[PDB]
């Protein structure tokens, strides 16, 4: 069960110090390495024999990931994995503060895409050798994208959490998988799934920290899929028929004239299921596009706005190809890094800038 104030390691020797969280399963515990000055972090798993299957797995997976020493590509370095008690716990490294909490104390304002343009290409970079080894990470969300350090190092950051991380398999998702606001459709849907749904995973974190709010905050998967087929347009009709979930959210109307699929109403997935839905959106698109016309009062001139609309615009555009429904279509993790957002050729055309000489500035310190 859950235990404090001491900690005893196989080869290491470890103090726990603080709480640091608890999930639906697996408890991080901040603790001290004896004999050293570090600081790390250390995930137990009880010792249920139904969660021994995903225990396991997890720790192939960090083995796997380890042989990636270097870990350029922005990962939560594991240190060792033994076994306290009769449950089996993982050494990660101690990271600073979670993009969610980022926001938090910034009262969730929106942030400027020369902020979100470096957390975008190490992530990136991230999925590209998830791909590469041919892994899913089933879990991105701003809770698991921490900073290494917000005022040594600015602006650096690494994914956490494997929990969910899985091999790609042909296999549908038997009920839900990442979270809500953050699922690809095909989660929802109940379709073959690959390494796309943290394609789409990361569209919705790079809106939310361009709007400060989520991009899709819907309550239920209903709400989910309504909110992204009203921005986006709905699913493909190849898609909802080979959907095991698709027949919970529309329907088969058949008019004189009309086609396939048509969303179920508010009032008949009220009746359907007897929970009234409401609007949790702080930002109501007709469509993607819209996303470049919100929040537009800015401090810069002439020669600077004509290049945060081109900002914008080439945002918007990668946006869209990694918010794409059909996974198949969807934007690749080695594609996005050669996006133009992040190329930043659209910014070369100005002469000087002194906000894209900033822009180019916070890349080249990521390093």
């Amino acid at each position: 069960l859950v235990q404090h104030e001491v900690l005893c390691s196989m080869k290491n020797t470890y103090e726990v110090l603080d709480f640091l969280g608890r999930g639906t399963f697996g408890q991080v515990v901040k603790c001290w390495k004896r004999g050293t000055n570090e600081i790390v972090a250390i995930k137990i798993l009880k010792n249920h024999p139904s969660y021994a299957r995903q225990g396991q797995i997890e720790v192939s997976i960090l083995a796997r990931l380890s042989t990636e020493n270097a870990d350029e590509y922005n990962f939560v370095r594991a240190y060792e994995c033994f076994q306290h008690r009769n449950h089996t716990c993982l050494v990660f490294e101690m990271l600073e503060q979670n993009l969610y909490d980022f926001l938090k104390q910034n009262k969730f304002s929106p942030l400027p895409l020369k902020v979100i343009r470096p957390i975008l290409q190490q992530v990136a970079t991230a999925l590209k050798k998830l791909k590469s080894l041919g892994l899913i990470h089933a879990d991105l969300k701003p809770e698991n994208i921490m900073l290494v350090d917000p005022v040594r190092q600015p602006y650096r950051v690494k994914v956490i959490d494997f929990g969910s991380a899985s091999h790609v398999s042909k296999t549908v998702c038997s009920t839900y998988l990442q979270s809500r606001y953050y699922r690809a459709p095909e989660i929802i849907l109940g379709l073959p799934f690959c390494e796309a749904i943290d394609m789409w995973s990361l569209g919705c974190v790079i809106a939310e920290l361009f709007l400060g709010w989520p991009l899709y905050p819907g309550a239920l998967e209903y709400d989910q899929i309504r909110y992204i087929s009203q921005t986006q347009g709905l699913p493909g009709e190849q898609l909802l028929n080979v959907g095991t979930k698709s027949t919970r959210f529309f329907c088969k109307e058949t008019d004189m004239s009309h086609s396939g699929w048509r969303l179920k109403t508010l009032e008949e997935h009220e009746a359907e299921t007897g929970m009234k839905s409401k609007e949790a959106r702080k930002y109501i698109f007709n469509s993607l596009d819209d996303v470049a016309h919100v929040n537009t009062v800015m401090d810069l001139e002439g020669s600077d706005l004509l290049a945060e609309k081109a900002d914008r615009r080439e945002f918007v555009s990668l946006l869209k190809k990694m918010l794409l429904i059909d996974a198949d279509l969807r934007i690749t993790p080695a594609e996005t890094l050669n996006h133009p957002f992040v190329n930043m050729k659209h910014l070369l055309d100005f002469p000087h800038s002194n906000h894209v000489k900033s822009c180019f500035h916070i890349m080249d310190i990521c390093k």
